[PDB]
């Protein structure tokens, strides 16, 4: 139809020892990971946050407790997944989602194309609906500091 | 129509001691509350922004001047019914308002609904096009250490 | 048509005395400048990020590399126009662009037309279809320390 809406996603998550380096999916090589639930994958719960937002869902907090015994477990993928069936659920089809990652470290230039094909493979979108950006912090702040890592997100959906 | 126009909010406040904690034009008990010449109510400044953005009428500033007298402690969901008053004057309606608090305290999930119903009636929306998402900072920066409160807001109208 | 997309964009950059400032193509007198590869414009990259983001190319990284001859010695705006030549290729027409600059000093209002006259004939869109806001961040952070300023855009574009 021409009931369109949009929808705003940020995330952030500190990046520690001792665990794997997790960002659209994709399994990073680097000394540190990002910390949270499961794979903490910052990327993914921003475009999360930004769909649930088109179709005024609310956000990740309302939708997927740590107590839930159908998501204890479940990697950001699987968690991506019900996010875009619940939207489908609430009447919206997904038009578009655009995203940005802010890493001083590592590179990530190698991983996008990865990033950008699980993401479409999870919204059951085409490719060139979906993109990733990269950028440093300019070693600004904590995340130039290598203390974090950030992602945002847009996303377009539509009520038919 | 189909004359679609998206606009993008970004507003923060310091929080200190003496002040009241207005959010969304709630009134939320709390030690400290925001700094600002107006009830400094980041949310609805974020949106207003992101309003004023889409319709290409400039920002808060240029409306609302922050050295006004006539703005000292002013209703902050008074100026965004303003706002959305010359968004309208200027041939746009709004088709859905979402939204990011980033605060380290206090929760604010027993009053996010309260503010998407405040935001709602300000815009004169139904609720399914109101959304307000909140979130940590995951222990990062100044937000992490409560020094303030940042908020983020995306905003679709198209042309009548 | 109907086919809408959304992207998003970010950029920071450090301000440190010796180099000029210039943002969305104004040179603005400062005590200090933006570092980067050229003139650093952060307001002009963070909307060439949100419309390669929107056409799902990519970012800037992917098409304006710092050794690349063609682009070695182009401004902020010539890659604002390569950009806008490449999303019009791929089949998008430009609806609209709306941003915020964050920085805690110089004031930029009096800047505001020219940046949006800049972008405007850069991108061949009508005046009332390009904003840009511009914001302290309230004394908190680098931003507000004045050891950085960021940029946020987003845009709205169409495929044809
Ligand atoms: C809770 O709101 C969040 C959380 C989060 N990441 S997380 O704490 O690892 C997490 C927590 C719970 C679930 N179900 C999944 C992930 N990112 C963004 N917003
Ligand atoms: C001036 O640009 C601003 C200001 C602001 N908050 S404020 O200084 O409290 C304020 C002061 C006066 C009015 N009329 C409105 C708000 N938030 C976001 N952008
Ligand atoms: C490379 O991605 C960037 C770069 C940047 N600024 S920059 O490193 O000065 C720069 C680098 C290369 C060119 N062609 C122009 C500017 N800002 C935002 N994203
Ligand atoms: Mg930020
Ligand atoms: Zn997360
Ligand atoms: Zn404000
Ligand atoms: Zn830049």
């Amino acid at each position: 139809s021409m009931d369109f809406r949009i929808g705003q996603g940020y995330d952030v998550h500190q990046l520690v020892p001792g665990r794997p380096l997790i960002i659209g999916g994709v399994t990073i090589p680097y000394e540190r990971g990002l910390l949270g639930h499961s794979d903490a994958d910052v990327l993914l719960h921003a475009i999360t946050d930004a769909l649930f937002g088109a179709a005024a869902l609310g956000d990740i907090g309302r939708h997927f407790s740590d107590t839930d015994p159908r998501f204890k477990g479940a990697d950001s993928r699987a968690l991506l997944r019900e996010c875009a069936s619940r939207v489908a659920q609430a009447g919206f089809a997904i038009r578009n989602v655009d995203s940005t990652i802010i890493a001083q470290a590592p590179k990530l230039a190698p991983h996008i194309d990865a990033m950008r094909a699980n993401i479409a493979a999870d919204l059951d979108l085409p490719l060139d609906r979906v993109n990733v950006k990269a950028k440093t912090n300019e070693k600004l702040g904590y995340l130039g500091r290598g203390e974090g890592i950030e992602a945002q997100a847009a996303a377009l959906v539509v009520r038919e």
